[PDB]
Formats: structure tokens, C-alpha cells, sequence
């Protein structure tokens, strides 16, 4: 009215993980020394307690305990997301409050998962947790995992709200999102490294991406290049860094980001179970796809 | 060695929906008059805070309020199952040790949801948890919400612990259950009302079923007549309860139990959200199955 | 009124393999000889041309030229089904006739593929089919190779047709089966071996077979052992012939058919592209399936 | 060696639907004034006998016969693609070499359907299908229809063939196509109109279009727009012919063309059975879509 998620939000965010100490204990210090070093790459945003933030993992305290970590360390010059959705409504209230009342700069909801509710649900679901809080809401598609989508006309009653600003789509339905994003003015946002391009074209804003953790200096060329009409270079570095896309294939992004940014040097602990930490023969893999990524050696 | 399933855990369960009352409060004595009525009715056993429970939504101390009101109610003329799984290890490690420390007969461990873990990680996640108490474990294996299935390997692999005793099935991969039963001696219960006969068929053990809020009797007498070799009765029983499972298709299991248990003078409120309770138009066309299940008017 | 679908197109039925010459011709001498073999196996019918015997690349003239070769095989003393549909419903209108002017028993007609109809589009094509003959005519629903399924709705808009006397089932919605077969007197064919004793107890007819090239006997005990009410042994012939259901998971039916007939001596050549013969390294697998299944050595 | 795919074969390509007379006999002067208006549209090629051009419901001679018919109207400045994939080898093996005795200026080859065939059948059938003949040949990947998929793997061994030049994409994994052409340079075609943008910025070469039928010029500008770097303007025309998309969703792309066809006064008749036309409510909701293209009215 007129918001502008492009500055509200950002245009490169990174699904940060959440690093833990040797022991499993939260590591606040490795959050603050990766969160640097991501906008230091090129992130003028954050996601913190993502699903790749290992949120199924992470208590309540830790969530905010990390939340503040960030914040203070990289909130002057970065936008800081904090993911406030589970399966638990009312949970979902107190999370999203909580993290309104450290000053996160906007709320990342997913929908519920496992549980499966319908449709008017997930309306009554999201519109209650988009009233706890006057900041600015993304909705995240992602029923690969949450077993449920949020079908294009739920998300288009729910575009009327006005802390529901956008859509993290992990649902690749690119031609219902391109007409929602038209119709709605819905900022988009690319839940999918691999289509990270396809998105552009159809309009989206940005990437909250993961495999930002390894090419955000890359992918912030790749934003460039294709908001100046190149396209050509968008897509040749996008060819480059498809091999962390397929790296992500094959380990997901938790073991992906952490076993990744320990080869960078930048050690960030293992996953927390059920997720494991990658075997050998997969971290000398995902090193082979780095090393064509030009982010190693 | 030998552990009698049948015996430990039953051969008729419902995965009891957890009562609420008119605030939204956990209502414990909604529940034991239900347990007592489902007990009364036929079921051996009873699961408690599975996923019809509204597990997503209900805290651990309400898990626990609510598994001691059911064993103090039935524990005695019937076994009582509590679920304790997440998709967080150390989480379901407590909820596991808890349930066990207030006297739950056994432990109903669900395939850890929406992170999507690896099957070594699932392997370790059960592992973990199976460990943390001597009693009997069933696995609980519906990739249809959690994303992931418990791969055949998966389930030979975990066969070998002692705690882990057999399988609640809402895979409907019955070749591959029948050939784990043969190998590895596994209890499969049917986790899908629709498929409850040709799972007995297949060397089920018995239903950890849903649509026996409104038809426990019934089922027992098709257990009965299955067991007794007349299997035109099941299956003579199987079609007087299959508009049932349809409403539960129109529905889902949490929306059905607790708008049909209304119907049926039993009221024990309304879903939690994100879940909803039917609306007019879903409860007369429950009625119409429930009447032609002939357990209503 | 009151038709015996039992007995005018049996109750074990083997899809049969079109045999081929060494120089990829039609074979009618070996088609003979396995036909014999099957029926003094204890197969009461067969299909000719269905899916199995290599439907897509064999022409009109070899369809009815097989048609006769069978038939004065062993049309005295078993039921002959002659496959006749296509994505074409002119052509299926023809096929149907000259397989009913050359004295097949009865027709199989499969969901048109590739092309995707709508329902209606099925509903009148299956109907123009039935019309062209009036021998029995059986539905096969197999949408994981047409691509779309044949409706509950658009099957019993179809069980009113005089011709239209039953379903094979490659679908596996075992639920809707059941209720189908008793609301309309449908006879279902289980066409899914990993299924047969699933259908069986939803009330199946009989087994429209693809493992019975190689296990017909037991098949036969199996049906035997499950009408005369004793469930544990066809559960136990059942897992006796479990591992040829895996091998035909890995191999696909016209593959498996014809590299296992050929280790059993009758060697019945090899499949036309684009389907293969089994490598030598499937070959072994093949055997050690057949030597569990006590069908070799 | 340097093939040019999009002077060989063309940049906006339309499937061209086999029009039928009023009895149901081909129209070959309904094809060729249909061929005019959809390259004096904007169609510098065209596809003949493809999935939208019924060939599952024509014969070989009428195949031939519309080739020819095609040729002889827009041969000169168009482009003729003729399909010629079945599930049957020997037989895509004559159509191909007939197709080329006619003059086709390129071959598209389906993936075999319905029969399922492994990946070496299917690198066997195309290797053979290529070398029937020495026109450029197009790959075309539907797994959605043909029920299995061209995997990488296996386009990358057939991207060696001299006669394989090119894939026509009904896959919608742009990922994997976007590695492909930059690592083997074959050509890619949209087969997919919802994603034809999404496509552009991967790289494909053009589209192989189904709402090219009634909106070929838009669909011209966007390649212009597109080429021409101007990406918000060919976003701006593929939100304008998004309704054609959703139509196509709801009827199918024979039933589609058809029938909008007769809608903008080009009446090419009604689809052979199974297909059907559409209903009346079906022609209204088109024509609402068709409006908001602005190509009705
Ligand atoms: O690969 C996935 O399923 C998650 C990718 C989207 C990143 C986001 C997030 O972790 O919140
Ligand atoms: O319909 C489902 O997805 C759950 C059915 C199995 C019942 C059990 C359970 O609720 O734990
Ligand atoms: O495995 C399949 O897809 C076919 C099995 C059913 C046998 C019949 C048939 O070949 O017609
Ligand atoms: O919508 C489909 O399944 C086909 C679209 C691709 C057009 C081509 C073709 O008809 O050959
Ligand atoms: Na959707
Ligand atoms: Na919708
Ligand atoms: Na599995
Ligand atoms: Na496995
Ligand atoms: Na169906
Ligand atoms: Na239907
Ligand atoms: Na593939
Ligand atoms: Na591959």
C-alpha cells in the first residue's frame, strides 16, 4: 500500500542452518561468524529457523535465542526472517509473537504439515497467525513435505491480508504463481534453487535460497545480471552452480549446507537427529560438485 | 521369544481422538467415558495421542494428563498405547520415557515427518528411540503425511531390536508387508480402515483403526469371522462398514470421529486447529453413511 | 441374468506371451505348446494379446492369426480371451469382430493409453466396444500404463451393459473393488499378482496371471486353498511364490515371461522392441527367484 | 557440425490438429487452409500427426496423406515436422522412412507409451528410428502420457546420434534440460505451453505449441519480446494468453483446439472417439478464456 518486499524482506536470502556446538548444544557465536560471512557474500536477507535452519530440532528458546544472535550481528545491514509455522496453530501464535517481540524483521509461516488439513483450514490457520503480527508474513508452499498444497485459491483469499505479503513457493507450479503474482501483486520468492531462473521469469522477487550457504556471491550476480536484461550470463552462471543443485538432490539441504560450509572452512557443526551428517563417500561427491561450482580448492 | 503382540497391545484398536471441551481445554473425563464405550464395545486396546489424537496439537503435559485418565479408566480390561514420535529424536526420547514412567502398555513411534530424513537417519531415529524404554514398540509407517517411507530394508534392519515388535501399516504396500510378517515375524496392524481385510488376508494381527469410534463392534465381529474361517462374513461386514471409510475419505480421520461421535449422543468437542470440525453439509452426508452403516437412527 | 463369469472365462487365466521365431516371426507352433502347457498346468482360461503377450508391436493378421492357433489348441478344454482394445475405438470396434467372427470366448478391453480421453470419452468408447459383439466383455483399468483410471462412476454407468460383465484390475483401489462387485455383481479379475490374495478376500473371481507362465500350479492350490476357506495355506503358497512377484517388479511381465519360460525348457523366443530380453545378469536373478519359488532346478 | 535446429525445424511450431469432415473422413482442404492461417500467424513450422493431431485415431495412409497435403500448402515457407512414434519399433521404422519419401522436413518421435519398456529399449528404439532415416529427429519426452521418462542418461547417450537434434520437452524438469543443452547442445521445445517462458530462459529453442492454434501471433511477439531482451514484455504477453493454458487444463489439447478453432470461424470438425468434443458448457467457458486472450470477439 505500496509495501516493497524487495527492501522489507530482501532480494537474496539464505535459509540459514542453525549451527550447533560439538556437543549438540545451540552455537550462537558460529550463527553470528555465518551470518556475517553470508552478507558479507551478498545476502541482504535472512531466514532463520527455516526448514533448513532445523526447526523440527530446535526448541522454542533456541529459536529465539538464535533470533537475537543474528539480529544484533547482522540486523543493521540484513533483514532477518524468522520461520514461525508448525502443524500447532496456537503454537504457531506464540512463536510468531515472540519473535515480533525480539524485532525480526518479518515471519516465515509453512504450511502445517503431516496433520493434512483441509484447505479452510489452512485459511483459518494462516490468517490467525498472520493477526498476531503486524509484520510482514510470507506464505511458504512446500506439500512435497507438508503433504498439503496451499491451492491457488487459498492463496489468493489470503493475499486481502495485510501482513501476507508473498509466497515462498516450493511447489513449482510456476504458472499458477506467475497469475497469482499479476493478479495479487504477491511477491514470489524461489523455495527451489534449481528453479531459481524459471522464477525470475515468471516475476518472482527473489530467492530464499540454500545453496546460497556455498554460491551467494554467484547467485547475487545471477539476480544482477538478469534484472539488467542479460540473460545470457544469468543463465551461464546459473549452469554453473547446478552441480550444488544436484548435490542437493542427493543429500538435502541440512546435510548439504553443513557438510558444505565445513569444507569452506567455516565448520558449523553436524545435523541434529533424525538428519545425519553427510558419509565421506557423500562429502567427497559434494566436494566434486563444488569444485565445478568454482567454491572449493 | 516369544512375545505375543496379540496379547500385549490387542487385536481391535482405536486411536482414541483426544476430547476437548467447549474452550478448547483437554478434557479428561470426556476421555475415559469414550475409552470406557470403545472398551465396551470391543476394542482390546487403544492408542492414545496418535495421529487422530490431534498429536500436533496437544502439549506433552496434555499427552501425559491424558494417558494416565485412560489408564486408570480401561488399563485394567484393556491395553493402552501411547504415540511417541515427532519428527525431533531427543523429543520423542522423553515423550517415549514419560509415557513409559506412567505405565503405558506400549510406545507408537511415527515415521518422523516433513524434514524428510534419510532411511540411515530413520534407521537411527528409531533405533534411538526404541532404546529409550523396554516396552513394546510398534512402528508407524504412513509416507502419505510423513513424506518418507520406511523402506523394506529399513523395517528388516530394525526388526532385530527386542523393543521393536511390529508394524501399524498406512502404506498399503501388502506384498512387501506380507513377506516382512513371513521373515521377520513383525505384528502388522492395518492403518487403513479401507484395507483392513486384505490385510488380514495378508497375516495381519489386528485394525489400530479409526472408523471404530462408530463401528467397534462390528469390526470385532469381522475379526471374528476372519479369524473363524468364514470370510464371506468379514467380507459381508466389510461392506456394511465401507461408507464409513468413505466419509472418512470426504473428511479425514479427526474431522469424522469427532463429528460422528456428536451424532451418536457422544460428544467430545471440536477439532484443534489447524484441524476444523465438519460443517452442515459434511455432517448430513456423514449421517447418510453412519445410516447406512446402520450405527446411527 | 444369471451370467457365470467363472465359468465362461474361468478362474485362472494366464496373459499369454506371444511367442516369436528365432528371426522375430509369429510362432504358432510354440504358442500351441505353451498353451497346452498352461491349461495341463491348471489354467481354466487365457488371454491372448493382452498386455503381457506383446499387444503394441504385434499386427491385426498376427492377432487373429494367434487367435485360431489357440483356440484349436485347447478352446475345447479352456476359455479363450482375446484382447481387443486400443487408443483407437474404430480399430478396437474391428478387432473385437474378427475376434468374435474367428470364436473367441470372450474380449479384454484395456483403458485407451497415451491419449489421456475424459470419462465420458471412456464411457463411450467402451460402450461402442461392447456394442460390436456380443461376447462377453471384460473392463481392464490399468492407469499406471494409460494413463488415466476408469472411474467408480464410469464403471457402473458401464456394468449396465449386457456385454460388459466384469473388470481386470490393475488399480489396486481394493476399497472401490469391493464395493463395486457387491453393488453391481461385477466380476474382477485380479490383475496384479502381488494382489491376487488381497482380491481374493475383496471377492475377486480369479487371477488374470502373469506369474502363472511360471507358477500356475500353485496359483491354482492357492485359489483351491482360499475357496475351501483354508486362508493360512494360500497365505502360505502365497509367500512361496512371492519372490517371482519381485522379479517381475524388476523386469516388467513380458520380459520376465519369456526369459523364465526359457529356463524352464520352453523356450518361446524373445520380446519385440522396444521391450528387451533380460540380460545375462537378470537372467540370474530371474533363476534365484524361480529356485525360491521351487519353480526351477 | 553446425545443425541449426531453429532454421531446420523452426521457432514457433504449432501440433497441428488433423481436421475431420462432418462423416469423420480426412479433410485435407480444411488442413491446408489451417496450415496458411497458422503460418501466416506467425508459425514458421508446423507438426503434423502429433499428440494434438490425433495420431492415435489415423491410419498410416491418412498420415501420409496429410503429410503431403500439408507440404504442398506451406512446405515453401514453412517448416513440416511429421510424428512418427508409436510403441511399436518396426512400425515407427515405416513411418519414418515414409515420412521421409514424402519430404517431411523433421521426425518427432514419442517415447513408446503404455507398454513400459526399460531405458536400453528405449535407446534402442530411438537409435534404430534414426537410422531409418537422414532427417533431423526431435525427442519427445511426455512421461505424463507414455508412462516412463526419457531419463538424462539417456538422452545424453542418444545426443550422439548425427539424426537426434533436439528434444521436445513434456517433462516440465527444467533443471535437468537446462544442463543438457549446455553440456550436448540439443535443441529444446517447450511441449508445455504453461512453462513456454520458463523454458525460454533455460534456452530452448521454441515452442512446439498446442494455443499456438488460436493465438500464434501473441505467442510470436513473446519470442520476440524475449529475444529481444525485453523479458517484461514477453511476462506481460504470457499473463494475456494464460486463460488459453488454463483451458487447455480443463479440456485437453485436442478438445481444446477444436473446438476454439470453430470459435474464431475456422471450423476443422470434431475429434475421432475415444476423444469427444466439447460440451456446450465446456464451448462457453472456453470462449470466456478466449476472450480474456482477446482472441474472441
Ligand atoms: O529443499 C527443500 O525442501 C527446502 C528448500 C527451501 C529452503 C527454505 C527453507 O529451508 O525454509
Ligand atoms: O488416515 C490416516 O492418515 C490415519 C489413519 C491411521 C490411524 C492411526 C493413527 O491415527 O495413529
Ligand atoms: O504388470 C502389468 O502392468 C500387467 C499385469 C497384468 C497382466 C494382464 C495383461 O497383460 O493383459
Ligand atoms: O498437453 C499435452 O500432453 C501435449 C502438449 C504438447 C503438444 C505436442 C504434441 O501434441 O505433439
Ligand atoms: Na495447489
Ligand atoms: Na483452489
Ligand atoms: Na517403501
Ligand atoms: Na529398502
Ligand atoms: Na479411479
Ligand atoms: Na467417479
Ligand atoms: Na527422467
Ligand atoms: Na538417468
Amino acid at each position: 500500500v505500496g509495501f516493497d518486499v524487495a527492501a522489507r524482506l530482501g532480494t537474496l536470502l539464505t535459509a540459514m542452518v542453525t549451527p550447533f556446538s560439538g556437543d549438540g548444544s545451540l552455537d550462537t557465536a558460529t550463527a553470528a561468524r555465518l551470518a556475517n560471512h553470508l552478507v558479507d557474500q551478498g545476502c541482504d536477507g535472512l531466514v532463520v529457523s527455516g526448514t533448513t535452519g532445523e526447526s523440527p530440532t530446535t526448541t522454542d528458546g533456541e529459536k529465539i535465542e538464535l533470533l537475537r544472535a543474528v539480529l544484533e550481528a547482522v540486523g543493521d545491514r540484513a533483514r532477518v526472517i524468522a520461520g514461525a509455522g508448525t502443524y500447532d496453530t496456537a503454537h504457531s501464535i506464540r512463536l510468531a509473537k515472540a519473535c515480533a517481540a525480539e524485532g525480526a524483521h518479518g515471519l516465515l509461516v509453512v504450511t502445517p504439515y503431516y496433520s493434512k488439513p483441509p484447505q479452510r483450514g489452512l485459511q483459518a490457520h494462516f490468517t490467525a497467525v498472520a493477526d498476531a503480527t503486524e509484520l510482514p508474513m510470507l506464505l511458504y508452499d512446500i506439500p512435497g513435505r507438508s503433504a498439503v498444497p496451499i491451492e491457488p485459491d487459498t492463496i489468493r483469499a489470503l493475499a486481502s491480508h495485510p501482513n501476507i505479503v508473498g509466497v515462498k513457493d516450493a511447489k513449482a507450479d510456476l504458472h499458477s504463481g506467475a497469475q497469482i503474482m499479476a493478479d495479487t501483486g504477491l511477491a514470489y520468492y524461489s523455495g527451489d534453487d534449481a528453479l531459481n531462473l524459471p522464477w525470475l521469469a515468471m516475476g518472482a522477487t527473489g530467492f530464499i535460497s540454500v545453496i546460497a550457504h556455498l554460491a551467494a556471491g554467484q547467485l547475487r550476480e545471477l539476480l544482477s545480471a538478469f534484472g539488467s536484461g542479460d540473460i545470457a550470463t544469468a543463465r551461464k552462471i546459473n549452469i554453473a552452480v547446478a552441480p550444488l543443485c544436484n548435490a542437493m538432490s542427493r543429500l538435502g539441504g541440512v546435510t548439504l549446507s553443513k557438510a558444505g560450509l565445513r569444507l569452506q572452512g567455516i565448520d558449523v557443526g553436524d545435523p541434529r537427529l533424525p538428519q545425519v551428517a553427510a558419509t565421506p563417500e557423500q562429502i567427497d561427491a559434494l566436494a566434486a560438485d563444488m569444485r565445478a561450482a568454482s567454491v572449493l580448492r
